[PDB]
């Protein structure tokens, strides 16, 4: 595995937990109400090191870029300006978020041809499973 295979626009099918994990970053009802509702786009693009990811739907469409294995910082949808680093470790893309003493993981992976993102903080988690536009 390798994460050139994770390349690609990717559209969501699949969702659970995110409200929750949503409600665990204490995220507005605002924003929570646009999260239940939105299925977004993922799209992912890779050359060597160099990571970007872009999120695209009519309520909201950010973006960032990183160098694997490097300390970055990262303005989340919700707002939040946090240390991030991603890194692809047993057969997965993994990216660590850091801010005021706490934490929270994402990952994704290929699983049967659909791209698997898994979310978590303090043991509140989200699973969303995407699959390929072509
Ligand atoms: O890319 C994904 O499938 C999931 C995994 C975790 C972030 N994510 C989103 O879809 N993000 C989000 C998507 C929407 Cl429509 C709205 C918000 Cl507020 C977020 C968001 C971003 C960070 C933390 C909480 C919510």
């Amino acid at each position: 595995a390798t994460v050139q295979q994770l390349e690609g626009r990717w559209r969501l099918v699949d969702s659970k937990g995110f409200d929750e994990y949503m409600k665990e970053l204490g995220v507005g009802i605002a924003l929570r109400k646009m999260g239940a509702m939105a299925k977004p786009d993922c799209i992912i693009t890779c050359d060597g090191k160099n990571l970007t990811i872009k999120t695209e739907s009519t309520l909201k469409t950010t973006q960032f870029s990183c160098t694997l294995g490097e300390k970055f910082e990262e303005t989340t949808a919700d707002g939040r300006k946090t240390q991030t680093v991603c890194n692809f470790t047993d057969g997965a893309l993994v990216q660590h978020q850091e801010w005021d003493g706490k934490e929270s993981t994402i990952t994704r992976k290929l699983k049967d041809g659909k791209l698997v993102v898994e979310c978590v903080m303090n043991n509140v988690t989200c699973t969303r499973i995407y699959e390929k536009v072509e």
